């Protein structure tokens, strides 16, 4: 089955696009990656650096994530990130989101060897 690491770059890498473009963005993204097949996925984060820029920040700064883990690293810069989150208007099947676009600095969980990213923990 997918690897939690390619799940990672399916659910949250946009390295051909340097920001969202129109508040559209989220729709067609949330949609075309599979992330509304079940269910509406209530809030996903899509990054716009290279892959190797995020697979990277597995050794910055080590942080706790939200939940206590360990394993999680903060990027010692800020990156061009597109926030997704559910509208007031989203039914199953048509998951409706609203598209923010902004630069920060993410925070994801690692693991593996070699040791990358699989799971976004948060923007700061």
């Amino acid at each position: 089955k997918e690897t939690a690491a390619a799940k990672f770059e399916r659910q949250h890498m946009d390295s051909s696009t340097s920001a969202a473009s129109s508040s559209n963005y989220c729709n067609q993204m949330m949609k075309s990656r599979n992330l509304t097949k079940d269910r509406c996925k209530p809030v996903n984060t899509f990054v716009h650096e290279s892959l190797a820029d995020v697979q990277a920040v597995c050794s910055q700064k080590n942080v706790a994530c939200k939940n206590g883990q360990t394993n999680c690293y903060q990027s010692y810069s800020t990156m061009s990130i597109t926030d997704c989150r559910e509208t007031g208007s989203s039914k199953y099947p048509n998951c409706a989101y609203k598209t923010t676009q902004a630069n920060k600095h993410i925070i994801v969980a690692c693991e593996g060897n070699p040791y990358v990213p699989v799971h976004f923990d948060a923007s700061v």
